[PDB]
């Protein structure tokens, strides 16, 4: 007979979970012993919560759909951090906590891990306020329709969800699973606003010559990156991608110009925006960050914004449709309108030049590039990718520290690619213990600690003594994570040549990680980040305006 555990664990089977991940704590404890029922959903442990929620972070960019488990309060809240990182990049991951037993609710009592108050809805009161649906089972009656409302949700809004179970609760006798397309169907577009929108639609495009594509970083929540190859190709014109949303488009296609991104987009794509008769924005975040100190950001009368449901075309509204059912009947009355554009030495020092050189030589058709916040963020920008290749970017939470567990979760979808990681020094000290389950997992990762020995982005917008970070033997990490059990290498390279011989040995070894402490320095850093922390300073501390 199914109980609340078992239901949640098929649950999320269904879906796509083969792995959720978690961390141990007395209230979770009988729950997390259901889970393991479910032989196609294994149960991935983690070192704190604050990189398990991470970690599912990365499963979902995999996936599609990721899961954790935590304890009550102590375990969850660390964990919001990461559900806020989720809600950011549209993850549907589903945070799960243990709760207080039924007979406390209420009761009087005071509760370990809590605040002391004698209500423990604070919790869920917080998780509401970063997730798109919150869901507390405190009846086993309650728990199957609630725990299909909260995943059917996350899945239709690409938003993650909450579940707090009661401990004993966990184990209660409860329903059967319902068939799984309960929770995947979704309301599809109104054919007359979808009808009336691709019309607009193309008059935008033919009272004009010069069309410009620009790729949005919502357009894998749509699950349109198809959709949009048959545009560019049946419309022909010079596709780009924003600060985000790199490598949702391929990069071989005719009309994929780069990366657009203000003044400081890769070369030659500033031009073709500005020069063109209009601009396609598929479901973008523009930003603080994204238009660059609010300077590169469309407009509205020579722009159309398909943001996931709602269409705006110059002069005209439009909502109850989808990024994706507007893409695809618009890839059928458009005409072909077209706006075309027209080594180093080893030994010495390593330079920031060198190894964006070399690690773009790793670039196979089956590697994820996951760059984390930092200047690591344009070094990614700049490399060409191969078709098939991925690029993985948090530039909407941001929190550094998010690459290395969502590295690691990452790969754990994805096992057989090649996984590669851009991650600076600082960043790496806030998660760099989730290393360690990489060695326990034995995954074939290739960690490129960027080491230059502060916040170097950080510095580029307002410098002073707090940039300024303890610095570590990163290399040597390796070693105290493989202890007894663990096979992984731990390298150094503080030359152009050391890191050719690094790469080789990283791509060689097998049965685990392969972390390499590339040293360079501080002020050699690419030329975006300095042009670009300048408009980020100013309109961070621009005034405010009396009135
Ligand atoms: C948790 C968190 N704390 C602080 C910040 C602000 N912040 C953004 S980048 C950054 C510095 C990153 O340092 P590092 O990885 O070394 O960047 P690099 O020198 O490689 O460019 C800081 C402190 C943040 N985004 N997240
Ligand atoms: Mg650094």
């Amino acid at each position: 007979t199914y109980t609340v555990g078992h239901y949640l664990a098929t649950r999320l089977a269904q879906i796509g979970l083969k792995h959720h991940f978690a961390v141990a704590g007395d209230y979770n404890l009988v729950l997390l012993d259901q889970l393991l029922k479910n032989k196609d959903l294994e149960q991935v442990y983690c070192c704190n919560e604050l990189n398990c929620g991470f970690s599912a972070e990365g499963y979902a960019r995999a996936n599609g759909v990721g899961a954790a488990v935590v304890t009550f309060s102590v375990g969850a809240l660390s964990a919001f951090n990461a559900i806020g990182g989720a809600y950011a990049e549209n993850l549907p991951v589903i945070l799960i906590s243990g709760a207080p037993n039924t007979n406390d609710h209420g009761s009087g009592h005071i509760l370990h891990h809590t605040i002391g108050t004698t209500d423990y809805g604070y919790q869920l009161e917080m998780a509401k306020q970063i997730t798109c649906a919150a869901v507390s089972i405190t009846h086993a009656e309650d728990a199957p329709a609630l725990i299909d409302h909260a995943i059917r949700t996350a899945l239709r809004e690409k938003k993650p969800a909450y579940i707090e179970i009661a401990c004993n609760v966990a184990a209660q006798p409860c329903a059967r699973p319902g068939p799984v397309s309960a929770l995947l169907n979704e309301p599809t577009s109104d054919e007359e606003t979808l009808k009336a929108a691709v019309e607009a639609a193309l008059d935008f495009i033919e009272k004009r010559e010069k069309p410009v594509l620009l790729v949005g970083g919502k357009l894998r929540a749509a699950g349109a990156e198809e959709a949009v190859v048959e545009l560019a190709d049946a419309l022909g014109c010079a596709v780009a991608t924003m600060a985000a949303a790199k490598s949702f488009f391929p990069e071989d296609h005719p009309g994929y110009v780069g990366t657009y991104w203000g003044e400081v987009s890769s070369p030659g794509v500033e031009e073709i925006v500005d020069w063109a008769d209009g601009i396609i924005c598929l479901g973008p975040v523009f930003n603080d960050y994204s238009t660059v100190g609010w300077t590169a950001w469309p407009k509205g009368e020579n722009v159309v914004l398909v943001d996931p449901h709602h269409i705006t075309v110059g002069g005209e509204e439009f909502t109850g449709i989808h990024l994706k059912d507007f893409l695809t009947a618009l890839t059928e009355r458009v005409p072909k309108k077209d706006a075309t554009l027209d080594a180093a030495d080893p030994n010495a020092p390593l330079t920031r030049a060198e190894l964006c050189r070399q690690i773009q030589g790793l670039l196979n058709p089956n590697t994820t590039l996951i760059a984390e916040t930092g200047d690591s963020w344009f070094n990614a920008m700049r490399m060409k990718l191969p078709h098939g290749a991925r690029v993985e970017l948090e530039m909407q939470w941001g929190h550094i520290g998010w690459s290395v567990p969502a590295t690691f979760g990452y790969a754990v979808a994805e096992p057989e690619r090649r996984n590669v990681l851009m991650v600076g020094d600082g960043s790496f000290q806030l998660t760099a213990q989730e290393v360690a389950q990489m060695v326990r997992r034995k995954l074939p990762i290739i960690i490129f600690l960027i080491n230059n020995r502060g916040y170097t982005i950080e510095v580029k917008i307002h410098d002073g003594p707090y940039n300024n970070i303890k610095n570590w033997d990163y290399a040597g990490l390796m070693e105290v994570f493989n202890a007894e059990d663990g096979k992984g290498l731990g390298l150094k390279a503080t030359t152009g040549g050391e890191l050719a011989e690094a790469i080789k040995k990283a791509l060689a070894h097998r049965e685990g990680p392969t972390l390499i402490e590339c040293v360079i320095d501080r002020d050699d850093c690419t030329p975006e980040l300095v042009t670009w922390g300048k408009k980020v300073a100013t309109a961070n501390a621009r005034p405010p305006q009396a009135i």
